[PDB]
């Protein structure tokens, strides 16, 4: 169970920071 819940956890982290990295790169093209 929890080898799941931290797979699934860092899953969720992984797709947090490509959304940080991707609204980032856009403030970029707005500068």
């Amino acid at each position: 169970e929890k080898e799941r819940q931290n797979r699934l956890a860092e899953e969720r982290a992984r797709r947090e920071e490509e959304e940080n990295r991707r609204k980032a790169e856009d403030e970029a093209r707005k500068k």
